[PDB]
């Protein structure tokens, strides 16, 4: 213990706001691999992340979430007696509370998402006791953020925390475009685009395929295209004639304009050369998905729409992605879409053979819908039969589980959901949970009003 020297260690992370002793190492951490730096996107609040060093394949261990430990009663008793404490670094593991807010290691500043995350916790022994390590669950290429998923607590992260990309890193706008200089120009805006807040005569710095794309030409006609323009942002500027930096305005990248106008030969253009089609807007949460939808919503031409859609589904785009209502894609899919159309998706999907159909059944929005709870809710009958449909055993994992507090939740949110039914509303209902083939048991049909 004396041979240990956490300020070296925190030099060398670039770790400059812990005290030496506050610093928590386990011998598995792995700091050649990793580095931390600020986040431009928080430098409201000087919020840190981590990042790595260099390439780290896929399933690479990175450390141990080291910090101080408490019971669940010494922590209950301890956010009691500590005005301003919360649960923000706090991990629940092993019938133990593991809070990092104070001490902890290199594990502490990894950031959160729940559809862009690159690692996550993975339950180990230390000394015959229970912790968790951090396991990377994607390849990562050097440079990019470690993004992390896990039970935010109270923190209503979907309503207040940025939609973090692993491209999101600690130089500014500014600091960007300076770097890529070579590849933009400062364009004026030909026409409104409302979909990402833009007007006609807005300036913005874009690509050749930028250009491109807000031309409507092919991008698979040009033959001399650069590959770093594939994913390089349209950065707006202000009216001040500076650059918008990361968390003054969304920046958006050709897919998401290209997903939005309906472009379908450029989206499947886009998508073969790497494009991340999972990629939100850090304020807005806007993505390839999302856009799409609102394109349809507006569209002359819907079917284009509904390729790109197929096109996404068909390059395993995360559909489970939401808004900061919680909303998933199909949630609002059964909003946005006309029957024909959400039946096709739908069937897009069947197409696809999911493994764990259920998940898609599982996230439920602010109002504690799961996506049938949300049809019912918006008088969606055809809409909740399509998802019926796709999948049979719908009641039976979530209410008839062996997790009896889990189905009484599901029932109660499932009458929430009714409430506001009427004489006529609720037989057409009681009408097709029989005739749906799912054998609802007689007291399930009771309690659940
Ligand atoms: C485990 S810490 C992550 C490290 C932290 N950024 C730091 O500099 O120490 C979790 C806290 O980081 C911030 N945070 C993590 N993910 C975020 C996100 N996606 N958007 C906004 N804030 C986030 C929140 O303040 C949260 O309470």
């Amino acid at each position: 213990d004396e041979w240990i020297d956490t300020s070296k260690i925190m030099l060398d992370l670039h770790i400059d706001n812990m005290s030496s002793s506050d610093y928590i190492p386990s011998a598995i951490d792995r700091t050649d691999l990793v580095m931390v730096q600020s986040v431009h996107l928080l430098r409201k609040t000087g919020g840190r992340g981590l990042f790595a060093r260099e390439d780290i394949p896929k399933g690479t261990c990175i450390g141990i979430y080291t910090g101080e430990v408490y019971s669940e009663q010494e922590f209950e008793q301890y956010l009691k007696e500590h005005v301003g404490s919360d649960k923000s670094y706090a991990m629940y593991v092993g019938g133990r509370v593991i809070d990092a807010a104070r001490k902890g290691n290199l594990t502490r500043y990894i950031n959160f998402s729940d559809s862009q995350d690159n690692a996550e916790f993975v339950e180990t022994t230390l000394n015959r006791k229970k912790v968790a390590k951090v396991i990377t669950t994607k390849n990562i290429k050097a440079g990019q953020q470690l993004l992390i998923n896990y039970n935010t607590y109270e923190e209503q992260a979907s309503r207040y925390y940025y939609f973090l990309n692993p491209g999101d890193g600690w130089l500014s706008a500014q600091e960007f475009y300076q770097t890529y200089q070579s590849q933009y120009r400062l364009e004026q805006m030909p026409y409104n685009l409302e979909g990402f807040d833009l007007k006609a005569g807005d300036r913005v710095l874009m690509t050749q395929i930028g250009r491109i794309i807000l031309a409507n030409y092919s991008l698979a006609k040009e033959q001399e295209l650069n590959a770093s323009d594939i994913d390089l942002p349209f950065l707006k500027v202000g009216s001040d004639e500076k650059i918008l930096d990361f968390d003054e305005a969304d920046t958006f990248t050709p897919l998401m304009a290209a997903c939005y106008l309906g472009q379908v030969e450029n989206v499947k253009w886009l998508i073969e050369h790497g494009a991340n089609i999972d990629q939100q807007q850090s304020h807005s949460g806007h993505c390839p998905l999302s856009l799409t939808l609102k394109g349809y919503s507006l569209a002359k031409d819907t079917q284009k729409y509904i390729d790109i859609i197929q096109l996404l589904i068909k390059n395993q785009v995360n559909l489970l992605v939401h808004d900061r209502s919680d909303k998933t894609f199909l949630h609002n899919a059964a909003l946005v879409l006309n029957n024909l159309d959400f039946q096709s998706v739908v069937k897009f999907l069947i197409g696809q053979n999911p493994i764990d159909i259920n998940e898609y059944f599982t996230y439920i929005d602010e109002n504690d819908f799961d996506i049938v709870m949300h049809c019912y809710n918006n008088k969606l009958f055809d809409k909740a039969l399509v998802l019926l449909a796709f999948y049979p055993d719908y009641f039976k994992r979530n209410y008839m589980s062996d997790n009896e507090g889990h189905n009484q939740f599901n029932i109660n949110a499932f009458r929430k959901a009714i409430k506001d039914f009427n004489s006529n509303e609720r037989s057409i209902l009681l009408m097709q949970l029989r005739e749906s083939g799912l054998h609802l048991p007689e007291d399930l049909l009771e309690q659940l009003g």
